[PDB]
């Protein structure tokens, strides 16, 4: 008889696959820490994304992310995710990226940083589009931070406070543990392949709708409440139609997500025009959902305030998933470097529950098969 | 106080899925596709397209369709990079929706369209940009996708070479759960489009640690052609410290069924390197077992994969792409199985890093704006 482990969980839910020193998503304590440093501390003191990238990868504020070299994007497919996923994979031949097996830690760290900032450059060019002239390097070179250079390359003359919005969002979305995309990067890195191939694979896993973390569409709901005037009526109407309230649902932490609280505070101080309506919608959505089902513990998803912050920086909705990918490159690179030092291939097992030995003549459609008989 | 739950890193020996696709019966020394032995499939010369349908669908009847005309848009100098990048760009132009928004029939059709697209991309990339493309009219004269692949790449393929590739691809179609197959399932579990899953799996196959890629034995095989004594040459390689390529421990009970199948194909098709290769196999096996009478030493399947692939005029740099082409059958079958399972793959990790500390206490804080 074919048996299965007693604590068999399809999808490896709750199974410990690694021990990491990178970050601690303290869901019981309601805090998020990068190498022991709270994200609230990082975002309150206005630490740029390039420095947080160094902190996660290196464990200290050693060497920040360098600027991207001039490299026009070679892929124009109409999908920003596809453009950067394919673009990164082709960096290995032209830049001579060796397999992770054949390089030391210092080479891998430089390669990770070089490609990480190239992914940001590729997204900015793809977002700008092919029907618009490229921004000259001189305007980009006037900027001081990586985040500022990204917006300048994409928008030309971005609002300085919109740059501050992206830094708050990118830091808050830099790393959140062993998600599907981070797991994908570590598995590819565990084969010894080049860092470009590992980053490209993780981009593909992030594209999936079920991955979680991409900003949900809440602008149609926010626009309606601004027009109607009563938030409680709008949320009740959406629920009464059999639809789901976007941006709200089951709790992830024990309470309010620390990333969600950080993003809401950023929208207030930076002067988000939608902040007043968004707060009113949040309290109405919580009150309606916490009363209709008083048993569930329901909090606000971080994707609700991520959309508000990204919309404030004038990011189109179809571009929002790409903004999430750009920030997550810090967490991806940190886990890739840690996996290289770990030095063990990741290969789980599978239990066969299929048919037993059967002759080919016993398979449906065998007569159609052409053979030497 | 921070303690792990009696684990080892890398998920070794941990069951992640149950599968109906294939059973690598290592303790019985047999490999079966949906219960069908690969030895039976090869002995009756079942083509790769039919085996692709058997793995994905569980039955024959609708094999791999011919590839549509599409000149390869990526020329990076690496065949793996070309196909991996090219497959990812199929989604926007072909309207590939995420796996969450399509039914099984749509997913199966999209997998077949991309799977045969990957073979065409590899053939075009191998042929290079310094040569004109083979016209579609000549390709249509062929009857199988394996013959279409050789025609698109070489132009005037030897019929024996086509049979050699067909035998190798069947044995390399699927070998259970591995890093590349695991990667394809993980990406599919997010609901992403099948093109993204295949592109990610190709990157996983690129890694040297994956295993199964054709062994580097040509310099050694060329050597025994000179000396003429297999026994003398192998002993020298061990004596000066190097490792005999293509030989190692046991994988199955005694013999890998794919290795026996591939070797039988070499003699059936009159491979010139066959006589030398068998002599090296016996010389390497006898000396390795004699030096270490405890460890079970058996011929790696990748040793005979190099012999068969080289016979078909496949260069050494192309051999990893050849392995990628054959494995597309297994990846497509597992992606469809993952689609029906509908459970996201999301493991957990334990934090063993530094405790809560202020940013000022971290080294290098003074160099931060
Ligand atoms: Se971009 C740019 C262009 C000219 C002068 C200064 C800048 C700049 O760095 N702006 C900025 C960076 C970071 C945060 C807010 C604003
Ligand atoms: Se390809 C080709 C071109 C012209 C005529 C016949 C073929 C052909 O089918 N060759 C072949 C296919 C499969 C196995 C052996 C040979």
């Amino acid at each position: 008889m074919t048996v299965v482990p007693e604590n068999f969980v399809p999808g490896l839910d709750g199974v410990v696959a690694f021990t990491t020193e990178i970050a601690e998503p303290d869901k019981d304590g309601g805090a998020l820490r990068y190498r022991g440093v709270d994200i609230e501390d990082l975002v309150s003191q206005r630490v740029t994304f390039g420095d947080v990238w160094a902190l996660l990868v290196d464990g200290n504020f050693g060497s920040g992310l360098p600027p991207a070299e001039p490299f026009p994007l070679p892929i124009h497919s109409g999908d920003v995710r596809v453009d950067v996923q394919a673009g990164l994979a082709m960096l290995a031949p032209i830049w001579g990226y060796a397999p992770l097996l054949d390089i030391d830690d210092a080479t891998a760290r430089q390669q990770l940083a070089r490609a990480s900032v190239m992914a940001l450059s590729y997204v900015a060019q793809s977002a700008r589009g092919i029907y618009q002239p490229a921004v000259p390097q001189r305007i980009i070179d006037e900027c001081s931070t990586v985040t500022a250079r990204f917006m300048t390359r994409w928008q030309g003359e971005p609002d300085p406070r919109h740059i501050e919005a992206i830094d708050a969002y990118w830091v808050s979305a830099a790393e959140h543990g062993m998600n599907a995309s981070t797991f994908t990067a570590r598995v590819i890195a565990s084969t010894g392949a080049d860092v470009a191939a590992a980053l490209s694979g993780a981009i593909g896993a992030m594209s999936g709708p079920l991955h979680g973390g991409a900003p949900a569409r809440v602008l149609p709901m926010l626009d309606e409440v601004e027009r109607a005037g009563d938030a409680r009526s709008v949320v009740k109407g959406i629920l009464d139609r059999g639809e789901k309230l976007m941006g709200f649902g089951h709790r992830v932490y024990r309470a309010e997500d620390p990333r969600a609280r950080v993003l809401r505070a950023a929208a207030e101080r930076l002067g988000a025009p939608r902040y007043e309506v968004a707060v009113a919608v949040e309290q109405a959505a919580l009150s309606e959902l916490r009363e209709r089902r008083p048993d569930r513990a329901i909090e606000t998803n971080v994707e609700f305030w991520a959309a508000v912050v990204l919309d404030f920086a004038r990011v189109p909705a179809n571009m929002m998933p790409a903004m999430f990918t750009c920030g997550r490159t810090a967490g991806w690179c940190a886990h890739i470097l840690e996996q290289k030092r770990l030095g063990k291939l990741v290969r789980p097992s599978a239990i066969y529950v299929g048919p037993g030995p059967r002759s080919p003549e016993s398979v449906d459609g065998w007569e159609r098969v052409l053979t030497t008989a």
